[PDB]
């Protein structure tokens, strides 16, 4: 018998580990199919979600960004070509 949408039916068929388990890092079932479609696709570039610093590149979440507060090595995240408003109320 198979199982529900929610539980992410493994190529294996031996576990039905839920889809929140499903590319999450973690080998929750047989084969890794859960963890095998993973499109991370970093071609040396972030993906869209996260930010990619100016100066090093590395990763961070795109709210970071001009977000009041320099989470990037030289603050690229809070870039002066972004302006933003930031209004704190």
């Amino acid at each position: 018998l198979n199982c529900t949408a929610s539980q992410f039916k493994c190529a294996s068929g031996d576990k039905c580990i839920g889809v929140t388990n499903r590319c999450d890092g973690v080998f929750d079932c047989s084969d890794n199919s859960d963890e095998a479609g993973c499109p991370t696709r970093p071609p040396g570039m972030c993906h869209s979600d996260e930010f990619q610093c100016q100066e090093d590149g590395i990763c961070i979440p795109n709210f970071w960004e001009c977000d009041g507060h320099p989470d990037c090595l030289y603050g690229s995240d809070e870039h002066n070509a972004c302006v933003p408003k930031t209004c704190p109320s």
